[PDB]
């Protein structure tokens, strides 16, 4: 049998991201829209920060700005919660401690409006130093690629995760961010609690010429593995 969710995420789907930011006061807000094709686990988006200069890391805002897009496996696909909770979506909340530095704590909702995949966030970011890492981008813009480790959450009826992200920091060093995830679904419906896994997940990150807004443009490849 297949689910509604499933048959949602056999094409390609339209994305559109909404964030809206506060760090250490500083206000910004953030436009992605794009294209995922979860039978490959490939992203295409474009992000815009619509306030004007991004006052941290495009690379730090990888991870928050669609896991639904992962390419499941089929030997996997009773795993998936992700595509699961569709159309109805989940909440996607996140702790992310940057070691000696300050954290974000985001909270999402990732669900379909007709036919486009929508995730809209809010970020409030707080104990930054003015002068460290990411208030004074001083990171790499290149490449973010790690495992995020899942694990279900019973009581919640949805699932755990925990990652760690290493920002290359521009002049040498690196700059760790620790990441800690809850996911709940947003409907009464039934869901797929999984087993414990990982998802392999590689970005490209890149910059359009034509473009003089402050933007990001990513590539990204998603695939769940034992
Ligand atoms: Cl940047």
């Amino acid at each position: 049998m297949v689910s509604k969710g499933e048959e949602l995420f056999t094409g390609v789907v339209p994305i559109l991201v909404e964030l809206d930011g506060d760090v250490n006061g500083h206000k910004f807000s953030v436009s992605g829209e794009g294209e995922g094709d979860a039978t490959y686990g490939k992203l295409t988006l474009k992000f815009i920060c619509t306030t004007g200069k991004l006052p941290v890391p495009w690379p730090t805002l990888v991870t928050t700005l669609v896991q639904c897009f992962a390419r499941y496996p089929d030997h996997m696909k009773q795993h998936d919660f992700f595509k699961s909770a569709m159309p109805e979506g989940y909440v996607q909340e996140r702790t992310i401690f940057f070691k000696d530095d300050g954290n974000y704590k985001t909270r999402a909702e990732v669900k379909f409006e007709g036919d486009t995949l929508v995730n809209r966030i809010e970020l409030k970011g707080i104990d930054f130093k003015e002068d460290g890492n990411i208030l004074g981008h001083k990171l790499e813009y290149n490449y973010i690629s790690d495992n995020v480790y899942i694990t279900a959450d019973k009581q919640k009826n949805g699932i755990k995760a925990n990652f760690k992200i290493r920002h290359n920091i521009e002049d040498g060093g690196v700059q760790l961010a620790d990441h800690y995830q809850q996911n709940t679904p947003i409907g009464d419906g039934p869901v797929l609690l999984p087993d414990n896994h990982y998802l392999s997940t590689q970005s490209a990150l890149s910059k359009d010429p034509n473009e003089k807004r402050d933007h990001m443009v990513l590539l990204e490849f998603v695939t769940a593995a034992g």
